[PDB]
């Protein structure tokens, strides 16, 4: 559903700006899907991945057909980063509190196994450092210098 919604907010931010182009409603429930989860078990990041990628290949299994397949092959890697990339295509129209909202879990989700998830995940944290600089040095500052070596790490 988050990369139909996806394609929704591509076409819609490619096409009115050759308001429904300035106000969204969706956007806060992604953002809530992507800090609904367990950076720590039954809804894991890893977990969410690996469930992500089985539908992915059986979906594939299933139309094995040129369009699908292609379309699954370049526009669609994973299922998983579907959300997280979806905001960097609205980014101008998030305010400046959702950076703020989304900025942990993409800081949290950087060291994810899948490159798609890891790209999307610097993408937004450069995004939310150029809009909201504060924020994101604070939260080094405090990350640096944690009482913890992995932390650290």
């Amino acid at each position: 559903a988050c990369q139909l919604l996806l394609e929704i907010t591509t076409f819609l931010r490619e096409t009115f700006s050759c308001n429904y182009h300035r106000n969204m409603s969706w956007l806060h429930v992604m953002i809530l899907l992507c800090n609904q989860q367990s950076f720590i078990h039954p809804h894991c990041y890893l977990h969410h991945s690996r469930s992500c990628a089985r539908l992915v290949r059986a979906i594939k299994l299933l139309y094995g057909d040129s369009g699908m397949l292609k379309y699954i092959r370049l526009q669609v890697m994973s299922l998983s980063p579907a959300p997280l990339s979806l905001l960097i295509k609205a980014a101008p129209i998030l305010t400046e509190e959702m950076y703020g909202d989304i900025q942990p879990a993409a800081w949290e989700l950087l060291l994810s196994m899948d490159e798609h998830m890891a790209g999307a995940a610097a993408a937004m944290f450069l995004l939310c450092a150029v809009k909201v600089p504060e924020a994101v040095s604070d939260m080094l500052m405090s990350e640096f210098h944690h009482p913890e070596t992995v932390q650290r790490l």
